[PDB]
């Protein structure tokens, strides 16, 4: 029942005012192990497991599953920890059985093209399918994101969000932006580890350093370079969030922000910029590295917090016009 028509994949025809795709009416948002599940929607409820994979579909999820095939052997002595294969018949002796030699997960994407090796349910990039969240649907201090399609946001907008579909746990996440425009020197970035619309992990660079001009809810001063962000919202989307987003700093019940580049490198007009991001939620590790062709303009270091524990992938956007991102691209990096 609800694992049915609770899920907005399910059935999108209803609700889910905080865009975490669980319908208003089971949304209950208590998380135990904050893995963007909660609780009663959650495979393995203790075990942190955003992708929530479970290879036999018994109800446990892997991360908290002994025998992710039930094939009878166990995850720590099945050569082919996901392909149901009782004999163990490996027949070069290397220790990878012969029914998931070439296929692991058997998606029916060999392990060499498969960017989730160890996942049947991704097997390819689908960024061809964006899910659009208004940050701040209540302030009108600027008009809401207006995206077209090279995915543009074309408005000098309330900050805003285009959030891909599928879920991850460790992950690489790696795309292109260019500001096909000199006018103005706000904010365009990417968002990771995203759960809700109170809840996720955002890089965002700006060209130069100014103050948020609404002094309301509260001061925010937005400097020049690359930023990495947690938001974990009391409010949700509105002018709280707006205000928080855009501070280079932390605001109270909004956003903290875990580093800032010290130089305050702002981004240059017209010029393509590649980012890479790694993510392991187990560790907590975070780094982000953005590139001008072949040469590294910002690396963030290593950034160690563990608010998240994993979700999905997307593109942020804030107060800037012409904003054009191509090229994304991801990949598993679990265990
Ligand atoms: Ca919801
Ligand atoms: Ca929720
Ligand atoms: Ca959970
Ligand atoms: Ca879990
Ligand atoms: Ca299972
Ligand atoms: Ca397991
Ligand atoms: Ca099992
Ligand atoms: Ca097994
Ligand atoms: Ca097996
Ligand atoms: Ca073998
Ligand atoms: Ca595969
Ligand atoms: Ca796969
Ligand atoms: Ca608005
Ligand atoms: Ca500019
Ligand atoms: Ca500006
Ligand atoms: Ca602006």
């Amino acid at each position: 029942a609800l694992a049915d028509n609770c899920p907005l994949e399910h059935n999108p025809d209803q609700l889910d005012s905080d865009s975490d795709r669980i319908g208003d009416t089971c949304d209950n948002n208590q998380d135990i192990d904050e893995d963007g599940h909660q609780n009663n929607l959650d495979n393995c409820p203790y075990v942190p497991n955003a992708n929530q994979a479970d290879h036999d579909k018994d109800g446990k999820g892997d991360a908290c599953d002994h025998d992710d095939d039930n094939d009878g052997i166990p995850d720590d002595k099945d050569n082919c920890r996901l392909v149901p294969n009782p004999d163990q018949k490996d027949s070069d002796g290397d220790g990878r059985g012969d029914a998931c030699k070439d296929d692991f997960d058997h998606d029916s994407v060999p392990d060499i093209d498969d960017i989730c090796p160890e996942n049947v349910d991704i097997s390819e990039t689908d960024f061809r399918r964006f899910q659009m969240i208004p940050l701040d649907p209540k302030g009108t201090s600027q008009n809401d994101p207006n995206w077209v399609v090279e995915l543009v946001q074309t408005v000098n907008s309330d900050p805003g969000l285009a959030v891909g579909y599928d879920e991850f746990n460790a992950v690489d996440f790696s795309g292109t932006f260019f500001i096909n425009t000199e006018r103005d020197d706000d904010y365009a970035g990417f968002v990771f580890g995203y759960q809700s619309s109170s809840r996720f992990y955002v890089v965002m660079w700006k060209q130069v350093t100014q103050s948020y001009w609404d002094t309301n809810p509260t001061r925010a001063q937005g400097y020049s370079g690359l930023s990495v962000k947690v938001v974990k919202s009391t409010t949700g989307p509105g002018e709280h969030l707006r205000n928080a987003l855009w501070h280079t700093g932390n605001t109270p019940g909004q956003v903290r922000t875990l580093w800032h580049d010290p130089r305050h490198i702002g981004w240059k007009d017209f010029t393509a910029y590649r980012w890479r991001l790694s993510h392991r939620p187990k560790t907590g590790f975070i780094r982000v590295v953005m590139y001008e062709g072949k040469k590294i303009m910002a690396d963030s270091g290593p950034i160690y917090d563990k608010t998240y524990a994993g979700g999905r992938l997307g593109l942020f956007v804030f107060s800037q016009e012409m904003v054009f991102f191509s090229d994304l691209k991801y990949e598993c990096r679990d265990p």
